[PDB]
């Protein structure tokens, strides 16, 4: 299922714009299917739509997807 706690892993590049980890970037790998799931989270979602979510895709060298 798609919960946002999942990114619990990515929390300081996603809170900060810290420069994600390699098992941050591995995680967003496997879960990409869920990003656009996980932007509509009422209590997360703020952080899951921000520049530094974004940023952290793009430096995991992820596409950032068009939800
Ligand atoms: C680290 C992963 C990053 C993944 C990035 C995906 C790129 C996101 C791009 C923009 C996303 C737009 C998606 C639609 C977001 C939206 O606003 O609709 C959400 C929605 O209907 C569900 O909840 P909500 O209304 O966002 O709740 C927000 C808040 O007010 C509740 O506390």
């Amino acid at each position: 299922a798609c919960q946002a706690s999942q990114l619990a892993v990515c929390a300081s590049a996603i809170l900060s714009g810290a420069k994600p980890s390699g098992e941050c970037c591995g995680n967003l790998r496997a879960q990409q299917g869920c990003f656009c799931q996980y932007a509509k989270d009422p209590t997360y979602g703020q952080y899951i739509r921000s520049p530094h979510a974004r940023d952290t895709l793009t430096s995991c060298g992820l596409a950032v997807p068009h939800c």
